[PDB]
């Protein structure tokens, strides 16, 4: 240590020419036990290199090779700098990096140079990557704008694109954001892109704006709208002229989509429905529609004919928006008939499909019949065109829209009949088709389950005999024939189509309904209401049970604008029948069972097997055929306990053989297939009793093999910028296996409480707990953090809680874990959106002894530190939204404060105080989340109300924050964005609580006049 920094320092005091040796002389000086030794330092020998840089640069073009050396070895030494850990600090490393680009005495290579170790080992590191701050990031997207924009091009210019799109991308998502005054800098590159046709970094320059433009959306809105109406016009000349790249023109596509977006939120059309208007917009509006009319008809749009999607759902939402130079459903019709080939007719059945599947109202019940008319023209030529299952899915969206309206004139609905009833003929006439098996029996579902058609014989003759094979589209239509149709007596139908569906080939191909997944609990209702006495009233009585990206801003815009407020708003069974499909059932499990050899038979196959039995059990005990305790003594059940330990012996396998590959791939799909098997739902219902018997499948045997594997497998060992920890290309395949058991594992131990079942579920928690053991448990390892977030997110439940030791367990490694990602955004995002799952059980103070105390206390102290560090303006809005999120639910668990109080700096703060400062926030998706979110001040939420006192003062303490917020005020958004949020929090209020009703609408009165609020809104939220 000492040694080696005497040599550099008798190599930086040499001369110039013993220097030229000394360079190479540092440069091997560094071995093992010198980096060993020189663990923190590093920064020493770096200050060291920037004084032999800053004396070697002031001493023609000989200089130039001279300064790609010294280049060279900067980039080497923090290659060995930084290769086993960013031990080198990111500040200092950045600012001299700023400060050699920024000068233009320095090379154009040079530059470059620096640019690339600046992307390739700064920005591509997660610790750097988190630790730059938001000057930083401003002053190096300004620095490399400027270089972008100055008129010397090269190669590099590219390579400066990259940085600029890592840069923000940087900036919109670990800062809060960068200032709207740099929409000029984008606007600027927009310009002279028009001038040059090179656009050598547009590619990049565009990609970054989008990232900009949806992080400066949620605020700043109509400044948005501006920046398009501005832009779009010289993107537009830019598409026209240029030479169309297909990646130019396919971010192009998303700014586009991004302007309607932000201009519609979710199809609004009016100006008084959510939408903003301008007379440039409007032009704009028809530009892009002529724009992508005349692109559509081009060989490069789309062997393959079909239009790529995303030009697809622009041109519908471009048509929906100009829909009423008169445009209207006549020009596509015209399109549907004159085109002659089927390259230029497949584009507009796509455009008029996805205009009719999105805005179902946007075709007029008048034009209806002509479509139809054109449609089954289009349908037939004799044979099978490349035309064809685009027709049938226009078909059947058109048929999906016609029921869906109730003001159809009878004269209508007796002319589009006959027109149903002939496109049946069409279609069911070559249904053998295999191509569009698909299709053609979504279309026949679609007419079914409208009672477009009455269902001929010939139809029930579909699900007999070798005519078709069971598939997920036929017994999907077969589900609704049996819904809206009874089945013909032709002991004899009923018995054909339930063979059929369990035709099983004799001796080796799996049967069809085991080969593919089914959707759950699809085949076992058809199969038992086969056997009962009246099909329709079992099929219905089926399906009466209740079951269990940029649309969030949209939303918040619609609810900015007050469009959207969430708020203020014993059967029969045919013996004979019921006996033969006991017997289709055994001779099948018993078939496979023989077939079964134990290295080369399919594992999923035999649970598939064992699911459709204990389905087919538990639709018959969902209804009065039979009762649980004589379905557990029934032969399916012994079948299905002979399929679960045959699939077992499976797993045994590989609990020994840890290092095959080729076993992942069936045990990720039959884990899966056992996870959706279980429901945690607890209504009643065909599911729940089914999910039951699959619990009592299970034996102890497999579930200790299981968690053996899964402890076994945890002791183990481009993209813009740095690769978020959480991502999924860090987990192999392994680990993507322990995953799943792990959520398996989680499933059965929450539900294994209700029933009574062979394994003991306290063992396999307590081996669960294990898992995430402090000496065991790395929270950077990438596999052990996602571990712990599945764990805190599947084992704690409110209807049956953890017992308060294990509650205390899970939370003992949570504080390490924040402390550990203090500085990554959407890791502590991520780690409070999880952490919120354990209220529940945190909650329940009935066992109130030292345990319940030591873990609220525990879970407590880690909100108030985000909470802390929040007020100290250390998180952005995301981490914000989730903080909000975690306080809502400690509100929903203690609605009177009794316990639910945060201690920072020996300061108590109640939940409920402190949820009322988030309405003064700085960003408006907080604000409206907790605007929204504020009833629960109101209602205990477990609806009986809360003391009047303690009500009175939580409407007043809401009602001066949101005054406050709008008092400390170009600005007309945030203008507008407090008075959205003002009047939400008045009316969440007034539909919340009577008791605060006059109070609440005594203050609108007075802010009516006093905060500006706009009259004809808070009108229009009172007449709701």
């Amino acid at each position: 240590l000492n040694d080696l920094l005497i040599c550099c320092r008798q190599l930086e005091h040499d001369r110039a020419t013993e220097r030229k040796k000394e360079v190479e002389k540092f440069k091997r000086l560094i071995r093992d036990p010198e980096t060993i030794k020189h663990l923190d330092n590093w920064d020493a020998v770096f200050r060291f290199l920037q004084k032999y840089i800053q004396k070697e640069t002031e001493c023609q073009a000989s200089r130039q090779k001279k300064m790609q050396e010294i280049s060279s070895l900067v980039k080497y030494f923090i290659k060995c700098a930084n290769r086993r850990a960013p031990r080198l600090k990111c500040q200092e490393l950045l600012n001299y990096i700023m400060d050699t680009v920024k000068d233009s005495s320095n090379g154009a290579i040079y530059g470059a140079d620096c640019s690339n170790i600046l992307l390739k080992d700064i920005l591509s590191v997660r610790k750097y990557w988190c630790e730059i701050s938001q000057q930083q990031w401003l002053e190096l997207f300004s620095v490399y704008f400027r270089l972008y924009l100055k008129p010397s091009q090269d190669v590099h210019r590219v390579l400066v694109a990259r940085i600029i799109h890592a840069v923000t991308k940087g900036c919109c998502s670990q800062t809060d954001g960068l200032n709207s005054k740099f929409l000029d800098f984008f606007s600027k590159a927009i310009q002279c892109a028009r001038q040059e046709k090179s656009s050598s970094g547009l590619n990049h320059i565009l990609a970054a704006l989008t990232i900009f433009l949806k992080t400066l959306a949620v605020n700043f809105r109509i400044r948005v709208c501006e920046l398009g109406d501005e832009i779009l016009p010289t993107l537009l000349y830019i598409w026209t002229q240029h030479r169309l790249n297909d990646s130019l023109k396919e971010v192009i596509i998303e700014l586009f989509q991004l302007q309607i977006y932000i201009h519609h939120p979710k199809g609004a059309k009016t100006q008084e429905k959510g939408a903003y208007e301008s007379t440039k917009w409007r032009s704009i509006l028809y530009n892009l529609y002529d724009l992508l009319v005349n692109e559509i008809s081009h060989i490069g749009s789309r062997r393959n004919i079909a239009v790529k999607e995303n030009l697809i759902e622009l041109m519908a939402d471009i048509c929906h928006q100009v829909f009423n130079i008169e445009l209207g459903w006549e020009v596509i019709k015209d399109h549907l008939q004159k085109s002659q080939n089927d390259f230029d007719l497949v584009p507009w059945l796509q455009i008029a499909t996805q205009l009719i599947s999105k805005y179902p109202a946007s075709l007029p019940n008048c034009e209806l019949s002509p479509l139809l008319m054109i449609l089954s023209q289009l349908l037939p030529q004799q044979r099978h065109g490349e035309r064809t299952p685009y027709v049938l899915r226009c078909l059947t969206e058109v048929a999906l829209c016609q029921d869906k309206r109730s003001n159809l004139e009878s004269s209508q609905k007796s002319d589009l009949l006959k027109l149903w009833n002939k496109i049946w003929c069409i279609t069911f006439r070559g249904i053998s088709s295999e191509q569009i098996q698909a299709e053609n029996f979504g279309l026949l579902g679609a007419i079914i389950q409208g009672s477009l058609v009455e269902v001929d014989r010939e139809f029930w003759k579909l699900f007999t005999g070798s005519a078709c094979r069971p598939s997920c589209p036929a017994v999907c239509c077969l589900t609704l024939a049996l819904t809206t149709s009874i089945v013909p007596g032709t002991f004899s139908l009923k018995e054909s189509i339930m063979k059929w569906l369990l035709f099983y080939q004799l001796e080796t191909e799996v049967p069809p309904i085991l080969h593919s997944n089914f959707p759950h609990l699809v085949l076992e209702k058809i199969l038992v209401s086969l056997t009962m006495k009246n099909c329709k009233a079992a099929m219905n009585f089926f399906q009466s049970v209740p079951e269990c990206s940029f649309s969030e801003v949209e939303e918040l815009f619609l609810q900015t604008t007050f469009d959207k407020m969430d708020f203020l708003t014993g059967f029969s069974v045919h013996q004979n029948l019921k006996e033969s499909l006991d017997r289709c059932l055994l001779g099948l499990s018993e078939q496979l069972l023989n077939n079964y050899s134990s290295e080369i038979t399919n594992s999923e196959t035999l649970v598939r097997c064992s699911r459709l039995l204990v389905g087919v059990l538990g639709c018959y005990c969902y209804m009065g055929v039979i009762a649980e305790e004589e379905a557990y003594k029934s032969e399916l059940f012994q079948k299905a306990k002979s399929l679960m330990q045959c699939a077992g012996e499976s797993i045994t396998l590989f609990k020994n053989k840890t290092n095959e590959e080729f076993r992942i791939g069936s045990l990720r799909n039959m884990m899966q297939l056992c996870t959706r098997c279980l429901s945690n739902c607890t209504k009643k219902s065909p599911n729940k009793i089914a999910s039951g018997f699959f619990l009592r499948l299970l034996t102890s045997k497999l579930m200790n093999d299981i968690a053996d594997i899964c402890k076994s497998l945890a002791s183990f060992i481009s993209t813009i910028g740095a690769i978020n920890p959480l991502a999924e290309e860090y987990l192999s395949k392994q680990d993507l296996l322990f995953l799943d058991m792990l959520k398996f594992l989680c499933l059965c131990v929450t539900t294994a409480q209700t029933n009574t079942v062979s394994f003991r579920a306290a063992d396999i928690r307590r081996k669960l707990l294990m898992l995430i053991d402090s000496s065991t448990l790395e929270p950077t390892k990438s596999l052990h953090l996602h571990m712990y977030l599945m764990l805190l997110k599947e084992l704690p439940g409110e209807e049956y809680p953890l017992p308060m030791e294990d509650v205390l367990e899970l939370l003992k490694p949570l504080s390490n874990v924040c402390s550990l990602y203090r500085r990554d955004q959407d890791v502590c995002k991520t780690i409070l959106n999880h952490v919120l799952h354990v209220v529940k059980n945190l909650g329940q103070s009935n066992m109130d002894s030292e345990n319940t105390r030591d873990a609220q206390g525990q879970f407590l102290t880690v909100i108030g530190a985000f909470w802390h560090l929040t007020k100290e303006r250390k998180y952005i809005f995301s981490v914000r939204m989730a903080l909000v999120n975690c306080l809502k639910t400690l509100l929903e668990a203690d609605p009177y404060s009794k316990w639910a109080i945060l201690n920072v700096m020996g300061k108590d703060f109640p939940v409920n105080e402190v949820f009322t400062q988030f309405l003064a926030d700085n960003h408006h998706q907080v604000r409206m989340l907790a605007a929204e979110s504020i009833n629960r001040l109101f209602q205990d939420t477990k609806l009986k109300a809360l003391p009047l006192k303690l009500q009175q003062t939580a409407f007043e303490n809401a009602y001066l924050k949101a005054q406050e917020g709008m008092r400390e005020m170009e600005t007309l958004d945030e203008i507008y964005n407090r008075k959205s949020v003002l009047l939400t929090l008045i009316a969440v209020v007034l539909s919340c609580s009577p008791i605060c009703e006059k109070q609440a609408l005594f203050a609108l009165c007075k802010s009516v006049k006093e905060n500006g609020l706009e009259p004809h809104l808070v009108k229009k939220v009172l007449e709701k």
